[PDB]
Order: structure tokens, then sequence, then C-alpha cells
């Protein structure tokens, strides 16, 4: 007796296919990454700029509450709170704020130079402060200078600066909007003041917009700050008859490319990632994850799925070709050195023997299928998270419409890819067993009867050495011409 | 004698496959929804704000032509004509208009409130009107007040409002731009006038731009409107020496999400949908539709295709496994209670009996195939259509480039899905038939003769309970040892 | 004897399937276009507007270095260098420049009309020039008029123009920002000047800002230009007390759709395409290419792949159904008129004969498969390249994140489509052979013996007439009852 069978085990591993659901399989592979390390790490050897609970505005201006900030010269992404607590301690806005944040998202190299020393403002008062930026005496943004009148005079304030630092330089200035005409006169003496700033390409003139406002942080006044990148060997001109908040420092900056701000509560924790999420770092080979949409780095695609499992083994039986769970009704728990093999009732022993060469062709194939699915996915560095003012609601909605559009597409493709390929994997094994059976039938023919359960009854004495002529595809028909039929 | 066969009927359904075109099939399912109810319906219980032929601006300002408007307090989307006939009856612009429309696109909750009563502008005149907003007497936007001179004086107009309504409040104001220096004085006496508006975050000061302009609605002047959201318990301050168009009303407003403006002339009708289009509402389980690109709601994916028919039954004849339309050269008109079955020529009679074991595995399977294709589609709520000013041409083009890009992707994938899955459905049936035939052959053997056209000729007698033993898989070889050969 | 077999040849064409790599195939089709003509062509009959090394700004204003420019009236895209040498010869900015470039991207119809002739500026000096626009006396943009004082006076400059031209007209004006108070007097005499421009919808008043600036092209002053579309039968009104840079010309423009600007150094070169890239033109039926991402026209999808070969022939051997390179161990070099066929050994001769019928079914099926993959692709017209100022980094990053999104999607889908469909083409051929073999075995039966690699040994005499019957499917069992067994 010779029998063609297939492998079985104690697996409870389930998969879905196009045609059937919850189908138990021999071996399987999850291709969806769902675990992180819950840490917040450094991105490819380069740390994040950690802001604690300051805002970029607050950090750059020199809010006294950002003094203990600790600044690296490099950083690869920024960490901020979804709602920071130390920003403009003096009320105001920041022109093109989001553009500025996006510009500082990632940096070479970035250092703070002193470009316009306080004391050189010789005809003006410099110590101007406010209870709003208080340390319990009134202080002010440490990087800026509030030029006010000296005595009863405010002469034209006018300085320039040639960018000799060798690198593109970020420079910030501001204009102060008083609460009323009287407060204007006591700070600046003059009424029709203006702030004028100009470079080669920049060319801007502001005038104070005096108006009655509710108090924010106990102040009815406001400051509107602006910023420019001063190109190398170019000069920036300030001229003002009042209301200027002058920079004292500039920031040398260089960039390789762009990145993201990560909105989170966590804190850098000393490690390494190629891919960071607000919940933790991801180290994975798999092509999909479902951890968090807002990642930074080279990440697996984010999918709205919570199971993506490829069958690799075979239908676990305690098809399209009619073999597995077909004319060969069940699998063999015994044979464990292959996926398909032989079982023989003889006069010596009996008798499980794996078909190495056919199990090998299949380990190769299925290994290739898995690797096709995984290795064909392209993962370049991206930043996902994005920033919009509350007058860019449409733009923000456009961005969400896009992220969501790709999310729907990848999920659908993934789900269906897994389902379709699982149906073909099973048929694959089913075909392999069926061709095994046939690779024996077309060879025995008359020296055996077709029993049914994938068995052949021998018309002669087939000792262990004859049973090996069948297993290795080299059985001779001529030799056994004994007709017991 | 027992024949193996498969179902055929009078159907004329055609599907396409990867390898074949116009292939007549037994049963099919169109997975492309292309019918609407020609009605404009309310969305998950909540109706649309119907603007008739007014613009949002005309509505909010109180254009007199928008009096019999009817205003719901809720609304889930807005209906507006492509080009409304009642907007600014007095010529002018509206700062950040598109952002405002996007804000009002859906709403909790929306209530107009008198916040600055006219008659309390005690030192100014209120009955300012124009022929441009005629009723046939000069009139004006009903929600605004045109402050002008009282005698030969226009003092500092200065009022404020604390938002005690417990909701976030929309507030609009405008400044006037006269056609020439003389028109100005007859209206405001003063010449260096300004308009000042402040809140906690708002801070604005506008000055009039006197200049000769072509007459729109017989008017050379222009009115430039602005708007802000005043937060709860915050106060807004107005101050002006002339040219201020003050609001009388504010609008309490709350929001959960965003929605969209649907261009169309149809009117609300009193039905319901999860999904609306400018042509009619859609009610469907199907994953795709081709009615119209600009839907609002939880919709199927829009595709360029105009036919996605999924084969569910089998090839219909008067394959890959070479049974169907192959070695069994035809289907059976007769048999109608299964897809595959038997036909016995016996001394009692004949002979059609469907096969319930395999026909059920197929219903099961093809059912799951359809459900997988449908139930994997992710359908959240979206609004598609958007709005852009004539200086956001690039941004609009970005949006189109985006909507067009997904359209191409979903079309291609749906078209190919159907083509591939159809080829594999037919091969599924072809296989089920081939396996039936094989399950019978492997049960008889010696006891019967393989004819060629799918039949077995018995080498012995076989009454009815002889067939009912083969069909159910319970046939015992040993009992029949007559070898008429 | 009669044997079934398949085609083989001397191909070294290789394809990848889901299960195998580097598989040598009988015939194949590359579906990735990889070649361009290196020419810069015209798009569907319509040329590009070529700018040499001017910028659109310099071209419209009429920079004297653009005299040789060659202006056509139609054009389907614009060719510009990455960084053009002749732009604003006199330093300045250009309000909403990117929107203007986008406007002019494609054009009907485009024609320069003389709308405000120089000489009619009778109260002012017109020949105002600058050394910055030297010809080697001072000159100026040829399409603009630099109004300066005549004698010691500069009367209110006031002119209007009503667009009677039958098309929408683009108009450009400018305001001069001088370097210092004396430059202003020597040019304009007056002190608190203004520039007023108005139409139906446009309404701008501009006062000049005198300030000290770095010198660019030797100028401290700056000129800011603005533009508008003057609709038909509308009028534009200029009024100015100095500092106006007036138009002399407007541009009748008409637009069907939109296009793009192509950045490259190449020149128009007198040929044709439906699809243009900065490297050269593409003439192709294929659905995919990898030449360059920035195309213009009706183009194949761009993918990161650099090999998309579709198998069309069978495994080459000099599978899933166990025929090809399976139970029939190899192919026939010498069957050159079909994919599958017969080899008869006869008393007469022997004996390769291609099977016309089934080879055709295959040529048909694979033709369809290739046409389905190619023809389902949606090649609408798009421009791709896009322009953003340096304060639109976010917006530009938004666009990049989108182009990449689609690139990643199309690439993955194409790669896997090929792999999956290759796996099934091979298995298709395999199936055809297996079935042709069975179509003989079921037709002979007793009358022949199953030998080995697809061979049947006849139990009777078979002449070249009997042979033909087996081949054409007519052979009869009854006739030949010679039972040499």
């Amino acid at each position: 007796q010779i029998c063609i069978g297939y492998h079985a085990n104690n697996s409870t591993e389930k998969v879905d296919t196009i045609l059937e659901r919850n189908v138990t399989v021999t071996h399987a592979k999850d291709i969806l990454e769902k675990t992180h390390n819950g840490k917040l790490c450094r991105l490819s050897g380069i740390p994040p700029l950690e802001l604690g609970d300051c805002s970029i505005a607050g950090w750059l201006l020199g809010n006294p509450e950002c003094d203990r900030l600790l600044s690296v010269p490099e950083w690869s992404y920024i960490v901020e709170k979804e709602n920071p607590t130390n920003g403009l301690c003096y009320p105001g806005s920041f022109n093109d704020y989001e553009e500025l944040k996006h510009l500082l998202t990632s940096v070479t190299h970035f250092e703070k130079i002193k470009i316009l020393p306080r004391d050189q403002w010789t005809q003006h008062t410099t110590t101007g402060g406010s209870r709003a930026c208080a340390v319990g005496n009134p202080s002010f943004f440490r990087n800026m200078v509030w030029l006010t009148k000296k005595g009863s005079n405010y002469p034209v304030a006018k300085r320039s600066y040639n960018n000799t630092s060798g690198e593109q330089m970020l420079i910030i200035w501001g204009i102060h909007y008083p609460n009323d005409d009287t407060e204007q006169r006591t700070l600046y003496q003059n009424v029709g003041t203006y702030v004028s700033v100009g470079t080669s390409t920049l060319n801007k003139r502001s005038i104070p917009e005096i108006a009655t406002r509710p108090k924010v942080n106990g102040q009815g006044g406001r400051m509107e700050f602006s910023w420019t990148l001063l190109e190398t060997w170019d000069v920036i001109n300030f001229e003002s008859t009042g209301n200027l908040i002058a920079p004292e420092y500039g920031f040398k900056i260089s960039k390789r490319g762009s990145s993201g701000i990560m909105k989170t509560e966590k804190t850098l924790e000393n490690c390494e990632t190629k891919c960071q999420t607000p919940l933790g770092a991801i180290n994975t080979t798999l092509p999909f994850h479902n951890i968090h949409p807002l990642t930074i780095g080279e990440c697996p695609k984010y999918v709205k799925s919570d199971r993506l499992v490829l069958a690799t083994g075979l239908r676990n039986v305690p098809g399209l070709f009619g073999a597995i769970a077909g004319f060969i009704e069940g699998g063999w728990q015994g044979m464990v050195d292959g996926w398909y093999g032989y079982h023989h009732s003889n006069d010596q022993g009996s008798g499980y023997a794996a078909d190495k060469e056919s199990t090998q062709k299949a380990f190769d194939g299925i290994t290739n299928k898995v690797n096709s699915v995984i290795a064909k996915m392209n993962t370049q560095f991206e930043a996902v998270g994005k920033e919009f003012s509350n007058l860019e609601r449409r733009l923000e909605n456009l961005n969400k419409k896009m992220e969501d559009g790709f999310l729907d597409v990848w999920t659908y493709n993934a789900e269906l890819l897994v389902l379709m390929e699982n149906e073909r994997t099973l048929d694959f094994h089913d075909s392999n067993v069926k061709n095994l059976y046939d690779k024996v039938r077309m060879q025995l023919r008359d020296n055996v009867k077709e029993l049914g359960n994938g068995c052949f009854e021998f018309y002669h004495k087939c000792d262990d050495e004859c049973m090996n002529s069948v297993k290795n595809g080299t059985y001779d028909y001529p030799k056994y011409e004994e007709e017991s039929k």
C-alpha cells in the first residue's frame, strides 16, 4: 500500500479568503504591525527639538518661561503640546506663523547670533517692560527690545545689519499697538509713527493700529511680529519713528529638507527609530501598521484595518483541484518533515515519508509571494501632521480629504490583496497535492488499483526499496509484470 | 446510466473577463449604482438651508430681496444657485468670503440675535439708504445700520457688546468707500476718518479708499464687509469717525463637523437619505456609483465606468478545467434547483436531480465573494465640492488634480477587479463541475464506462435506489461484480 | 503513435511572477515606456510660447532684452528656464505673480492691444528712463509708461479705458517706490502722492513708501506691479498724483482650459507629440512610463518601476496543472506555427502539426488580457508641474505629498498587477496543454495506451487520414476494433 497525504498540526491560526471565512491554516503570517515601544526616540541619530510647554513663538522671542529650554544645534523634528501654555505672554499675532513653524520643522545646524546689541540704541529707552512678561518685576521677551522714548523725545530709530555670518539668517521684529492715543504719546511721543523694514527682496512699512480691546493677560495692547530670512551678505534696514519692537538676536539656519511637529505629551527617552509616532516608535519590516495616522519618518502604510493575515501553510484538516478536503479526505498529524508526502502499508514498517522536493518547490513559492507583497512597498520619509491657522479651514479640509483618500485606497487594496492571494495560496497547495497523486498514478497504472482516499493497492511485493522508487520518481514498470487480476 | 451536468437558462446577461468579452452568464450582480430618486432630501434627519436665489452674503447682511427666506435653526448642508441674483445689492466685496461660506456649511444650531439696537446710536442718523437697495423707496441691508451725519456733526461713534449668549457668535461689519470727496462730506462731514474693531484676538483699523469707479447698480461707491467669531464672554469694540456700516444683529452658532454647498435649482421635498447629489438622493449598498461627482454624505465611490457587472452564476451555453463548454459540451435547460446535477436514464424513467451538496458550497462561496467586494469599501462622510476665489486658481487646480487622481485610481481598480474576479468565478464553476464528475468516476470505475460527453454507462442494472446511493456519495463497489466485458 | 506537446524557442526574455523570479518565457510584452525622442515638440498641433531667458514678468512688461522674443498668438504650454536672466530690469515685485503665470499657462488666442497710447499723456513726461534698463542710454519696459513731471509740474494724471475689444483683457500697472525724498521731487515734484486704480470689481489705492534699501541692479528704488482682468464693456480708471507706472498695452486673452510651465534649457524643435517631458517627447500606447515625473499632455502613468514585462507566451523549456515542464517534460523547438500541437509517428512520415483551434483560443485570450491592462487606463490631459512663492512652503509640500501618494499607489498596483497576471498567464497555457491532452485521451481510450510525456501508442494502424481525424476532433472509436492486446 502507498498513500499520498498532506501535513496537519495543532494550529488554531485563522485566515479569510475571497470565498470562505474563518479558515484554519497550518502556518500564517501577519503583515500588519500593531506594536510600538511607547517611547519617543531620536530620528536616525538626530534628536527632536523639545519645547516642553513653550510655543515656537515663545521660544524664538525669548519668553522668560522658556529660559530653561536646552537647545540642540540640529534636531530632526519638533515636539510641542497640542496646546502650549507659554507663547505670546504679551498679546498679539505672528504673521505667517504656520509657514515659520514649517520652516523650523527640521534644521542643519541652527545657532543664535547677536546682531543688534541693546546698548547701541543710544537715543532711546531700552528697559521697557510689562507685568505680562513678569519674573515679580516686569520683564520682556529676552530676544527683543522695546524701544521707548528717552525723556520727552523719540528720534528716528535707524540701524542696519549686513549678514556676514555665512548662513541664511532668520530675523524677527515687531510693532506695538497701544490701547489709546494717550498711551501712544507716553511711550513714543509722536502720533503718525511707522515701522519700516527692508532688505533686497523684503520691503515693508507698518503703521500702528490703535483701538480699544478687551484685556488679554491684563494688557489691552497688542504686538504683531513678522519675520524674514536674510540672505548671506545682504543687509536689513530698520527705520522707525515709534512702536518698533527691535530684534537683538538673529538665528543662523540651514536645512537639508522638511519635517513635522509632533503634538504630544511624552518626553524624549534616549533610543533610536526610523519611524516615530505620537504614541511610540515603530521598528518593523511589515508593509502596514495601524498604530497612528500621524507618523514621521520612513513608515509602513497606515491602514484602517486590524487584521492582515497571509496564509502560508495549507488548509488544516483534522478545493479548486479536488484534492485537499476532497478525494483525499483528511491530513496527517504524523508526517512532520514536509507539507506533502507518502504513507505506505508494507511488510517491514509504516511509514510516513515527506516529499522533500515538492515541499521545497512550495516553500520557495510561498516565500516568494510573501516577499513580493512586502518588498514591493515603497517607504520614503514623510511627516503627515500639518499646521493651519483658523482662516485656512478649507486648506486644512483639503489636506484631510487627501490623507483620507489615500487611507481608503490602501486599506481596500490591502484587504482585497490578502483575500485574493489567500484564495490562491490554498489552491496552490491543493494543486501541489493533486499533481503529486498524479505523478504517481501515471507511473504505477496497472501495478496498482485506485482505492479512493488517495491510496494505491499494489499488485505485488513492494518492499521498502521499491517504495523508494516511487518516492523519488524512478519506478520501473517492466520489472513488475505480475497480473493478479 | 448517469450523466453529470450543469445549469443553463434563458438569460442574456453578459459580463467581461480578463480573457473574454461579452460572455453570456447564468446569474449576475451589477455592483454599480446608477439610480437616484430625483429628489433633494434631508440628510440623516436634518434638512439643508435653502437659499432660494440669494447668496450667503445677501442672506447674512439682510438684502431686502431675501425677506421671505425662511431660516431653519439646524441644517446639514447648503443649497445655493451657481450664480445667485440677490447678493450685495450695494456693490462691494466680503473679506475671506469663501472661508465664511465654509464655516456656515453645516451648523448645530444657528440663531440671529439683536446685539446692537439701532435707536441707541443716539447722536447719529440711521435712516441711510440707497436706490441700489430699493423697496420703490431707498432702503438697505436689514441687518446692518448705515451711520451718517446728524445735522453737520458726526461724533466718535463708539459702542461695544459683551457676548453673554453662551454661544460662539458670528458678527459682520463693513466700511463704506464713497465715489468722491464731495459724497463723503455730505455723509460724514469729517475727512480723515477711520473704522476700528477689536476683540480678544481681532484687531483691525480700516480707512476709506475714495476713488472714481464704474457704476454698479447705479453706484460708484463700494462697501467692504468683514466678519469675526466673537468668543463667549468676550467683548467686541467698535469705534469710528465715519464710513462704518455697523451690525445690528449677531449670529449665535455651534458646529460639530463641516459639510458643503450644493449648487442646484431643485427644492427640498421631504424624504431621507444618507447620500445626496445635485441630481437626486442615492440609496444603495453597492460600493460604486456613476451618478455625479459632487455628492455630500456617506456615499459610494464615484467611478468613470458605466457598467460593473460581477458574474455570480456560470457560463450559459445551449474552460480552465475543461468541463464547462468543454468536455461536457452543453448546459441543461431542464434542471432547475441547482447549478450542477445528475440525469439518469433508467427503466423507471428519468432523471434530473440537482446536487445540493456542491450547489450549496457554491452559493456560499459566490455569496462571500460578492460580500467581500462590497463590504470592504470604507464609506465615511465627505462633501467633495469646494469653493475658491478667482485668485486661488492654483489651489482650485490642486483640488481638481486631487479629485481627478482618485477618480482614475478607483475606476481602474474597480474595472480590473471585476475583470479578474469574473475570470475566477467562471473557473470556479468550471472546477465544481469537473470535481463532481471526478467524484463519481472515482466511485464507480470498473462498474461503468466513460462515454465522452460527460456520461457513465453502467455495466449492470440500476434502479432508483441505486442512483440515490451514488448521488449522496454512498455507493458500495463490492456489491456489484458483473463484468459484461 | 501520437504525442501532445508545446512550443519552445531560443528566447531569453525573463518575467517575474508572484511565485517565481527570473522565469524564461516564450514571448513577452514590455508595458513600461522607457524611451523619449530628446526633442522639444509641439502639443497636438499647438506650439509652446518659448521665453528664451526672459521671465513671464519681463516678457509682459516688455523688458528690452526680450525684443527678439517671438510672440505667437496660440500656444499650449510655456517653456521657461529654472532661473531666467531677464526679469524685472528695474527691481521690484509682482503681486500675485504665481496666479498670473498660472493664468497664462494655456491660451486661445492671445493678442497685444494698444489701449493707452503714450502721446495722449500730454501734461506729463513720457521718455522717463533708467540706467537699469539701458539700451546705452537709459530706457524702460517697452509696454509701460513711466510718467514723470513736465517742467516743474505734474498735474493729476487721469485716464480710463473701456474694453470694447470683444475679449477679456489683462492689464498691468505699477507704482514706483523711490530711494529718497530728492529722487521723488526730481521725478514727481509732489509730496504725498497716490495711485488709484478701479474697475467694476477692482478697487485699489496705493501710496508710495519712500525708504532706504540695498541697491539691486544699481537701484535703491523698487517697482511694485499689479494686474487685473478687465471684462468686456467694463472700464478701468487710473488716477495718480505721481509714482504711477501706466500700461500702454493690454492683452486680449481667451482660455479654454489650463496647462503648465515647463522648466528646461532645450528649445522648440519642430516635431509632434500628445505628451511632452523636459527630457523629450513620448510616443506610446503603453500605460506606464518612467522617463520623468513632470509631464505635459496625455501621458502614460509615471511609476518608480524600471521593468514591467508582461508574459504572453508559455514557460520556455527546451506548473499548476502539471503539464508544461510537468508530465510533458519539455517543449518542441520545431513547431513554428502554433503554441500547442501534435507529433505523429506514422508509416508515411513524421510529423509536427500545430493545433489551429486551441492555439487561436489562446492568441485571443492573451490579446484580450494585454488590451484590458492597457486600454482600461484613463489618460486625460494634465500639467503636473506647479509654482509656489517662498511663503507657500506648506502648500507646495501639500502638493508634493499628493504627487508622491499617487506615485506610490500606481507603482505598487502596476508591479503587483504584472506579477499576479504573469502567474496566471503561465498557468493558463499550462491549462490549455493539459486539456488538449485530455481531449485526445478521452477520444481514444481503449484504442491507445498512455505512454509518458504526452504520448499515446496506437493499438492499430493510423494513416495520415486517421491522424487528421484525431487532430480535427472527429476520430471514431467504433471503426478501429483491432484489439492487439
